[PDB]
């Protein structure tokens, strides 16, 4: 069936924490073969396994960067949830976060098919050292 | 021109200022006419302000709501934006709050075109009186 609310939160969770430790396996299993992501939203779409793998390999190649949730998943009971989070990295030396959101839709095999990500330039600030 | 990113973030900032004090009129005055609002996400679409006044009135129903940004607004460059924040009401003589998550989109004057609320009992406090 469709992930009960509480599975959502759970995934959702792991979804960042993979992310954070920088598995490129991992986060792409979590993905249907052919999902779609939009990330920044606005931005066109990254579609299927393969195209989100480089997606994220780019991104978290190689390898400072860091994630974490900042507050508590918002899970559906349809399948589909929000989490708010924080990215930590290198933009030009200069340490950088960016606030995000992210939006899920799970399918029945418990795989993400889409996923929004809401941020822009107002969301990304320099860090302390 | 839609909104840009910044004026996303003043319009989702505004809504739940307005929530806060629980103007109606001013939370629908928002939303362009005909607005789809899901709220939870996962139960039906209602639409257009008559039926947005009516379920924001039966979530106000229990008096005393407030409704605070628990984060940044975060903001597209598609007139788009998504923020967290925590609603805090009386539900039976008892404090309850609700962590939530809601999606919106503007059209070019301002005003709401699609809201999505996302949250269940998984983002529940139900506490005793004091």
């Amino acid at each position: 069936n469709l992930p009960t609310a509480q599975e959502v939160q759970g995934l959702m969770a792991r979804a960042i924490e993979l992310v954070d430790v920088g598995d490129i396996e991992a986060i792409v299993q979590m993905y249907a073969d052919d999902a779609t992501v939009e990330d920044p939203f606005g931005q066109p779409p990254i579609h299927g396994r393969e195209q989100i793998a480089a997606f994220y390999r780019q991104g978290l190649g190689g390898g400072k960067v860091r994630a974490c949730l900042t507050g508590p998943v918002r899970a559906s009971h349809n399948g589909c949830g929000a989490m708010p989070f924080r990215v930590e990295m290198v933009w030009n030396g200069q340490p950088c976060a960016l606030d995000v959101i992210a939006v899920m839709r799970f399918d029945e095999h418990g795989r993400i098919q889409t996923m929004q990500a809401y941020w822009s330039e107002v969301n990304l600030s320099v860090r302390e050292p």
